[PDB]
């Protein structure tokens, strides 16, 4: 059928309960809109594993640090529903701020996921990731999901979903989505078009870079901070200023352990004006 | 026949059953020690819904003080033997340390900061932002139509009914009028903390309360004045106050020329327990 486009609570619900009253399993893919094919690739997972497959798009003012911030991200609705009809999305949700935050950011009832909001990508960014689990808590009641995908680009936030959602008793599947790269290796980024063309071509390194760790980790080294401290130097060499690298558990993204299953790898780089980031998932 | 679950994944199976059953589902969250108040929320519920799910647990987020966490009275086995008269279909009475496997330190929160920090909320520092956390995981494990809740916890009732418009949950919140005894003293479960002596004194709390209510139905209106002499009642008679309060029965903000209802709220220590009541007062005339 044809997808449906709805911007309001009232009738998100009516769809929601006709739904859920009719036993099908929905599948929830949240994003902030501006969308490219590496969201395509969370809607086409999606797809495999319920249903029916509802995208939400909205532009969080709570996870914003910087109020002005919002006032330039892109809105393209036309162009983000031409490409999720296009990949078989059932349904649009897209609201109004007003209507999701009626009585303002700073007294909104609230999710705090400890520890792992505070830390890392959460250390420079205060309150950021309580705007993100809130959200998100917020359209998991909204829409009722059995699956929910993320990017494991983000990985910190796929982790904080992951414990929020253990911690909270949701049933739902989460279920973290590869990163879509070019042929090239460079993970897909709304941010990748405000490097220039001869960047562009350089960019493909961090990936390069972060890979040849892994593949030493493969092999059995672990002595953490000297793999970084090579890479750091390797990225220098070819034209980035690295921003601090980790290498972390996968489930909590605190320092390995002896009991850690499997570690992340946490690169971020500067080139120009974009802030270039990548990870990979090694098995311990 | 009812059924007990303590554990997550049983509890689930079950829920998922009973919607694909077609039925609408009542939860009445309680911490045990079931007295008549909460068999009329239970009985409240089944006006409600297809089938109603009591939970019992003791929830140690809300618990600022260790000493009430370490002695609040725990009787599952009279709890579900009374629960099985009223009806109630389900009882989820789960482990501590299945509801917070690695402890407190590190578990997810939600806070409503609208209502958590004044009034009850400043009394008791941290302890709303344990209601509101396992209320959301277990409005999120049962996924229930209807909620229901005692008017005894007044500021909590709003509390979770303000986290329901915030949070986006699909759920009714039903409040139930507080039950007491026949002498007066709402009924709860740390009424158990009262020595034999105190027990006798305790009804003096509504009756107080009452008298404050009466002059208000009079026409007086100096709310400090009305608040300090209950304080001064209670004092008399052996009870040590806590912030006492009048507030509009909506909002719960100060009255002002547009409150129609406004509600007496009380706290008071008797011995070991910290009682409290409150009581609406029609204001129109
Ligand atoms: N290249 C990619 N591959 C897979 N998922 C992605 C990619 N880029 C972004 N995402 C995911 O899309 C969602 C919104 O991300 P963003 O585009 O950064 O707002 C998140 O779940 C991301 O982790
Ligand atoms: N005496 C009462 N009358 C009506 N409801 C009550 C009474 N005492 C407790 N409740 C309600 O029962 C539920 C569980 O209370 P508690 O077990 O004290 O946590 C809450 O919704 C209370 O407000
Ligand atoms: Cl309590």
């Amino acid at each position: 059928n044809a997808m449906l486009i709805i911007e309001t609570l009232p009738l998100l619900r009516q769809q929601i309960r006709r739904w859920r009253q009719e036993g099908k399993r929905i599948a929830l893919v949240p994003t902030m809109g501006n969308l490219h094919e590496g969201h395509m690739t969370l809607v086409d997972e999606a797809k495999t594993r319920a249903d029916v497959v509802v995208v939400t798009i909205f532009v969080n003012p709570l996870q914003f640090e910087r109020p002005d911030d919002l006032a330039h991200y892109p809105r393209t609705l036309q162009e983000d529903c031409e490409k999720l009809t296009r990949h078989g999305a059932d349904l649009v949700f897209a609201p109004a701020a007003a209507d999701i935050y009626p009585a303002g950011l700073e007294k909104q009832t609230y999710v705090d996921v400890p520890a792992l909001s505070t830390i890392l990508e959460g250390a420079s960014r205060p309150g950021h990731f309580r705007g993100v689990s809130t959200i998100v808590s917020k359209l998991f009641n909204l829409i009722q999901p059995d699956v929910a995908c993320f990017g494991e680009k983000d990985y910190q936030q796929l982790a904080l979903i992951r414990k929020m959602v253990a911690d909270m008793g949701y049933d739902i599947n989460i279920v973290g989505v590869p990163t879509v790269r070019a042929k090239d290796g460079l993970a897909l980024s709304s941010r990748n078009g405000y490097l220039t063309e001869e960047e562009r071509q350089i960019a493909p390194q961090l990936s390069k870079i972060m890979w040849a760790l892994a593949e030493k980790m493969a092999l059995g080294e672990r002595q953490i901070d000297a793999l970084l401290e090579e890479a750091a130097a390797q990225l220098l060499r070819v034209g980035f200023t690295p921003d601090e690298l980790f290498i972390r558990d996968a489930e909590t993204l605190q320092p390995l352990t002896v009991d850690s299953q499997q570690a992340v790898i946490l690169m971020a780089a500067w080139l120009g004006k974009a802030r270039l980031i990548d990870n990979q998932l090694v098995d311990l």
